[PDB]
């Protein structure tokens, strides 16, 4: 389903990509995507799908109109246009100065001193749930821990119940990798209906987690409105469980496809960061927009006021202008380049925690599960979308080369 191209369109810049069924997905989602950096793709293109949207390919473009808020708005920052238009996430559907206010606050939730709090709970967990596996010399690795780690460690920081996992995964699943089953006003409102009497009850009687600091936090000398801090945790919610999940799933596949990146790890300990950025890089997987508030030339195309564009925060570490060799991982690159927790002043807030979740489980895999890889015969699917994902990644190893530490 293409739409009639517009009338401001030079057709030249039709590049019909569908962010939710790129081409060969088959080949991997990074691979999937890459194909708008192919020479004969335009810096800027229109698509027909989702509705019709520009899409910029290069880093340097996707960085700029980050930076730029004043042409190009988060007020919409989703694609196709209803799901951008029924996002009221705060502080990703705002614009400075009003946004950072918000800002400050969720940073206070999720920021360093959050993380380093939490040190130890992460490596109790990550150490309790691979242990766990290790003796078994198979899993699911989605299932079995890209999906329980990152998501007891959230819903331990926000208070809520283990319980809840489940229908709110699946919720947060329909928002970025929409399925077709719920729109995205619906799921929104499904969401909404879970926090609200939550919120509530955090207003009245407060506690020490997330939701309680957010529930009664003060935003421009004032208090926080209930609608606001409906509207911040609902993100709280997405970045907590679906972001980490997808990246982890996408490292480990790798890893077990090689031997010769792990035994680097495993000897060199002192490249475990370095390598998480790497990864981060190479395994980059958002992608979202903005509106253009008013008609304005950009690298000599003309948009038009109200026009969304895709500026995939994937692209920028796979564009070869940026990194010579983009799809090649190498833990001793000069200069890792990416906008993998984006750019400008929506810079993700979250990023101190999941650097300490990768970090972590790269540490602490490697350390007990050495030797490893994907079940034989097992064709591994990614998904794309908002976010990106692996279906499910079925690993085995042989119990005998584990560690039990
Ligand atoms: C692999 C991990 C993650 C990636 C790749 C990622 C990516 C991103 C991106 C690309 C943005 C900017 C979006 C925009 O400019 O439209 C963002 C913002 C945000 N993320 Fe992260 N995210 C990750 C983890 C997290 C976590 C763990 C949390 C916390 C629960 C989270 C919370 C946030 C918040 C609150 C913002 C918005 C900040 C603002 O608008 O000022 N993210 N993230
Ligand atoms: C990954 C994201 C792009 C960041 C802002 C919206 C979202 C979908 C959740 C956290």
């Amino acid at each position: 389903n293409l739409a009639p191209l517009p009338p401001h369109v030079p057709e030249h810049l039709v590049f019909d990509f569908d962010m939710y069924n790129p081409s060969n997905l088959s080949a991997g989602v990074q691979e999937a995507w890459a194909v708008l950096q192919e020479s004969n793709v335009p810096d800027l293109v229109w698509t027909r799908c989702n509705g019709g949207h520009w899409i910029a390919t290069r880093g340097q473009l996707i960085r700029e109109a980050y930076e730029d808020y004043r042409h190009f708005s988060s007020e919409c920052p989703f694609i196709p246009r209803e799901a951008g238009e029924a996002y009221d996430f705060i502080p990703t559907s705002m614009d400075p100065p009003e946004q950072r206010q918000f800002r400050a606050l969720a940073n206070q939730v999720v920021g360093m001193p959050v993380v380093d709090k939490l040190e130890n709970r992460i490596q109790e967990l990550a150490c309790s749930l691979i242990e766990s596996l290790r003796p078994q010399g198979q899993c699911n690795f989605t299932e079995d821990y890209a999906e329980p780690f990152p998501i007891r460690i959230f819903m331990l920081l926000a208070g809520l119940p283990e319980e809840d996992i489940p229908h709110l995964k699946y919720l947060t699943d329909q928002m970025t990798r929409p399925d077709g089953s719920m729109t995205f006003a619906e799921a929104k409102e499904a969401l909404y209906d879970y926090l609200i009497p939550i919120i509530e009850q955090r207003r009245q009687k407060p506690g020490t987690d997330a939701i309680s600091i957010v529930a009664n936090g003060q935003v421009n000398g004032r208090p926080i409105t209930s609608d606001e801090a409906k509207r911040m945790c609902g993100l709280l919610l997405v970045g907590g469980l679906d972001t980490v999940v997808n990246f982890l799933s996408f490292s480990m596949e790798f890893l077990a496809k090689s031997p010769e990146h792990r035994q680097e790890l495993i000897e060199r300990p002192e490249r475990i960061p370095a390598a998480c950025e790497e990864l981060l890089r190479r395994f980059s997987l958002v992608a979202d927009g903005r509106i253009l508030t008013s008609d304005y030339e950009f690298h000599g195309v003309q948009l038009k006021k109200g026009d969304q564009i895709l500026l995939p925060q994937m692209l920028s570490g796979l564009d070869e202008r940026e990194n010579a060799c983009p799809m090649h991982v190498d833990f001793s690159r000069q200069k890792v380049s990416h906008t993998t927790f984006g750019h400008g002043s929506h810079l993700c807030l979250g990023q101190h925690l999941a650097r300490r979740e990768i970090i972590v489980t790269l540490k602490e895999w490697l350390t007990r599960i050495p030797d490893f890889s994907i079940a034989p015969g097992a064709q591994i699917q990614h998904k794309s979308g908002i976010v990106s994902g692996v279906q499910a990644l079925p690993l085995v190893w042989d119990p005998a080369t584990t560690k039990a530490v």
